[PDB]
């Protein structure tokens, strides 16, 4: 959890943390521990259309998880949107060899919203 991806947590406003609380909230369905886990990814993940194992599960948490919890929390969770957004927006450092992983954070979040295909106001974009 760098400083910076914690900053960008707190950078959200009440509407934007409300937002991704609700996504949090659906994301650790039946979670015990309420965080995003390997269980709670894979039925995310399905939803995306995606039929990762449980193994690989693990390893998306761990790629957020740099506390090595095991498991993607409120922290995490807005972390790895905030990565992905980071890179892109800006992809500074970039290590050699590339970088893997070519998910898209927000489709996931539209898969999980849903709303019956009308996932929030298209005006929104
Ligand atoms: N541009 C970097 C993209 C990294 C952000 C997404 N990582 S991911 O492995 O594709 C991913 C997708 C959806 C849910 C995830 C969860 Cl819940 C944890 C870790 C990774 C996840
Ligand atoms: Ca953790």
């Amino acid at each position: 959890m760098d400083d910076i991806y914690k900053a960008a947590v707190e950078q959200l406003t009440e509407e934007q943390k409300n937002e991704f609380k609700a996504a949090f909230d659906i994301f650790v369905l039946g979670a015990e521990d309420g965080s995003i886990s390997t269980k709670e990814l894979g039925k995310v993940m399905r939803m995306l259309g995606q039929n990762p194992t449980p193994e690989e599960l693990q390893e998306m948490i761990d790629e957020v998880d740099e506390d090595g919890s095991g498991t993607v929390d409120f922290d995490e969770f807005l972390v790895m949107m905030v990565r992905s957004m980071k890179d892109d927006s800006k992809g500074k450092f970039k290590r050699p060899t590339l970088r893997r992983v070519r998910i898209s954070a927000d489709a996931m979040m539209q898969a999980l919203l849903g709303a019956r295909a009308k996932g929030h106001h298209h005006h929104h974009h």
